[PDB]
């Protein structure tokens, strides 16, 4: 028998908060951040979903319909926007707020999970990864122009930036995200990668396993790396995402663990976008490689 019982848990809770439909999870997601446009977005969106809820059906199941509200009639009055899949799936979002929308939307569905359920339930940490899974498709549409073949080039310069992160301390990270803001005397030996490096033990923790549907270890992407198992740049760059992702998605918000994921997320993003892609511009316009798709 499994340590997480499935489907809701209410929380034992009279009056229910508001949720903030405007503020993204992430602020500093390029989603948000950056002017996109995916040309037949309702289309995109429609075929994005039913590829998700078949490749992922365990995880997706409780969120394609709203809640029933014959056996949880008190939702209706506790969330102010029920939102699901179908109901995403039946909307327009073909105006010039329609990507953003989308994006807020889509979050609904683990904000109102998180504000029903109690934390701590397989439903909320499913929905944290549908989700996840949701906003990794997008990426990979977003960044279409710059999603480069990796070629022998484009390979090494992945595993140069994977094994940068990897041997990053406070100091380092702290240093390039904050300049000569940076403090000082950080430390410079411990190497915040080291409890991400390597799978947790299913016989020591097989909880682990109920919750998190995606395993992933940064040892494991640089193998992947080095015999050819990313075909594209952003085939990288989501098992990358994964790994500090799952560590949220697990470890609670006070963990040690919880944080430095958060850290690396935001170091790993920097890599890639001021060092990484500025770079391979840099090194294509005076022909000295070679960037296909």
């Amino acid at each position: 028998r499994p340590k997480y019982l499935p489907g809701k848990h209410p929380k034992n809770q009279e009056k229910t908060p508001h949720v903030d439909y405007n503020a993204p999870l992430n602020p500093k997601s390029e989603l948000f951040l950056d002017d996109w446009h995916i040309p037949k977005f309702n289309r995109f969106i429609s075929f994005t979903l039913d590829v998700l809820i078949d490749k992922y059906k365990d995880i997706f199941k409780d969120f394609i319909k709203l809640p029933s509200r014959k056996f949880h009639p008190q939702y209706y009055y506790k969330i102010q926007q029920p939102m699901s899949i179908n109901e995403i799936k039946s909307r327009d979002y073909e105006y010039e707020d329609g990507p953003s929308n989308f994006l807020l939307d889509v979050e609904l569905l683990t904000k109102n999970c998180q504000a029903y359920n109690e934390y701590d339930s397989l439903i909320v940490k499913n929905s944290m990864q549908v989700v996840m899974l949701i906003e990794f498709e997008v990426l990979k549409a977003k960044n279409l122009k710059r999603n480069y073949l990796i070629n022998s080039e484009v390979k090494a310069k992945l595993l140069h930036y994977l094994n940068k992160l990897v041997d990053a301390t406070e100091k380092k990270i702290n240093q390039a995200l904050l300049g000569a803001s940076s403090p000082k005397n950080l430390d410079d030996k411990v190497k915040l990668s080291e409890p991400f490096m390597e799978l947790v033990d299913k016989d020591e923790l097989p909880e682990y396993y109920e919750i998190v549907h995606s395993p992933m270890a940064l040892s494991i992407v640089k193998q992947n790396l080095e015999i050819g198992q990313y075909s594209k740049i952003y085939d990288f760059i989501i098992d990358m995402l994964l790994v500090f992702q799952n560590a949220h998605i697990f470890n609670d918000p006070s963990a040690l663990i919880y944080k430095d994921a958060t850290t690396l997320t935001n170091y790993f993003n920097y890599l890639i976008q001021k060092e990484f892609f500025p770079e391979l511009q840099d090194l294509n316009e005076r022909g000295e490689i070679n960037l296909e798709f």
